[PDB]
């Protein structure tokens, strides 16, 4: 009695990185909005330097050239074991035998290394790779990313990345967060931790599939149509994609500027995407009004990152690398706080026992 | 206030895996001892096969020839990113769409697999690869990896392999058996879990110094010079390897086995290993009564490994391969119970703010 399993509620740290309030319908970053920093147009990198240091002192270096060893055909993959292998070449010790600012300033060198790899693994090996020249003649660290990927950059769509990388650096404790946390209270290097965390955000259960909205959006031609597709779909039994209970109180807050940013930089699907958005609204608050039901960031995410030439593959790599700013800061946080994290578990199977009791003893006693 | 950080005596899980009575002495996997097992000479295979399934029905099968495509320069780096590199060329999916049977065999393959990559690590790339042909003489999954190691395998230090390996298969909710269930919450795929575990166990907050431990012991060349090499080492301040305050309420079974283990396989190191022990302990409990003091198992795990012509920088990767055992065990566990892992925080940081109040925003205008 009294155990709900898997820590659903139960708190496991203070943090004085970032504040979700799920009620009042904002998130903000060491106090600041989110919406005050896509607006305002503050890139990726001083985005990462204001939540792990708490404050714009000092921003994010640009990668160093470093072609990438890893050719596995995932990009997660790539990035997973690639980060890994930087603690042998780069002499990273644990974080034991480190000071706060080593640690801070390994956690910005693989964070922007990490970027570099997702890159290189989306350009693929059948190109040749950017000069670093061309490289260079960016100043901002999603500029350069979106260089080495595509070559010539378009400036319109580099804005879309940086206010989509804004809005999903940090969400509180997630699950790939308390990975790295909990590697991190092992005193492991900072690269391991790193790279644990994103074998968490690999799993499907850590947030929704926006390429999946992208079909249901190709269908709808203008914004007249949008009801009778809608129509369509749900009559047909399937499921809309975008669409679900709500997360926060009201609306997620990153949804908000996902979209304002998708209007004010001009996207092409932005007309069909509203239409499609009041549509599906409507409906599925009229065929079940019971439930609260919103629209989900994965519906605006998509409109972004389709609109900034980001293929359906690629979605999922986008998102972790603009989590790379909530995983270090509490990496760092992890670090100061010096307590292992080690929870209980109750046993409740087999009472002792001969292991002549077991079944299969019998194939041990011929075998051996 | 009602506030530890840490999820310090946290119940998290109920498994019906291992049961360590730290009150009893006791260290039982599935009910049965682990001192049957290491006497009875039962070996890793079946004692793998006894956590992951529940029985002894199907042991543990021979690693496929693949050979390492990772060669950072440390053996836990070239495990931990050729585990994740599985997952594409083997076509692993997501654990939530494969079946439990599924999900069994791919635990096996990758299992078996981190053995022949710890032991090509080791063996080293300066030197050819054992022939597949010669590796095929042996038929426990022990003896193969002592052979793809060393070529020819000595049958006494294959003995004290099964018998280290076996002790430390499993033993409750370690931080990186933790993070193994974690990953696996998230519905990854097995070989991601896996190798966030190995990040985990990197932290040298995981365990002991095995290793340590044989600097001391070389210094004693006789029984009867203990004595007084352990006044020296006390006296000038420093500290003695191997001994500190009880993990269990009175000694690690674990610890038991080992010192038995080393003693029934005639190690050369017994002798004066005896003898440091009882000098230690007589003397730790001589200068301060009021501390429960007790031989760690680091002390004895060193006397086996050594023996068995391990090297110092090679006893924590043998470590890792023994707790694929329960690392396996768990990841099944936490499939078939089927719920996100995902605790809470509590924000303490500053409060709401505009940009303009951060400190550095000046930067952030004249660069952008």
């Amino acid at each position: 009695e009294n155990f709900v399993p898997g820590l659903d509620g139960v708190v496991a740290f203070t943090t004085e990185i970032a504040e979700p309030d799920k009620d009042g319908g904002a998130l903000r970053y060491r106090g600041v909005d989110i919406e005050d920093l896509v607006s305002q147009r503050v890139t990726f990198g001083d985005v990462w330097a204001l939540l792990v240091d708490g404050n714009f002192g000092s921003g994010l270096p640009p990668a160093e050239p470093f072609p990438l060893p890893i050719h596995s055909g995932d990009v997660r993959v790539d990035v997973q074991a690639g980060l890994a292998m930087l603690a042998p070449i780069w002499g990273y010790a644990p974080l034991l035998d480190i000071d706060d600012a080593t640690a801070r300033q390994q956690l910005a060198r693989a964070s922007v290394m990490a970027l570099s790899y997702v890159a290189q693994s989306a350009r693929g090996i059948y190109q040749p790779a950017v000069p670093q020249r061309i490289i260079d003649e960016s100043s901002t660290v999603t500029a350069r990313f979106m260089t080495r990927w595509q070559g010539e950059p378009d400036p319109r769509h580099i804005e879309a990345i940086d206010a989509y990388w804004v809005s999903a650096a940090e969400h509180g404790m997630n699950a790939s967060t308390f990975t790295a946390r909990v590697i991190a209270s092992t005193g492991a290097d900072v690269a391991a931790a790193l790279s644990g965390a994103i074998g968490a955000m690999s799993g499907p259960l850590h947030g929704g599939a926006p390429a999946r909205v992208l079909p249901m959006l190709d269908e709808v031609e203008r914004a007249g149509d949008a009801r009778s597709v809608v129509k369509g779909i749900l009559d047909r039994g399937e499921k809309l994609m975008g669409f679900g209970h709500r997360v926060y109180r009201a609306e997620d807050p990153r949804a908000r500027v996902l979209r304002a940013a998708a209007e004010r930089l001009g996207a092409p699907r932005y007309e069909v995407a509203v239409a499609v958005e009041q549509a599906a609204l409507s409906e599925l608050r009229e065929r079940r009004p019971d439930r609260a039901i919103e629209t989900n960031v994965e519906f605006w995410a998509a409109v972004v990152l389709d609109f900034a030439r980001v293929p359906a593959n690629m979605m999922p790599a986008m998102f972790t690398c603009g989590r790379t700013a909530g995983w270090c800061a509490h990496i760092l946080e992890q670090k100061r706080l010096g307590k292992l994290v080690r929870p209980s578990a109750i046993y409740v199977g087999p009472g002792p026992r001969s292991p002549e009791s077991v079944d299969g003893w019998e194939r041990v006693l011929t075998t051996a």
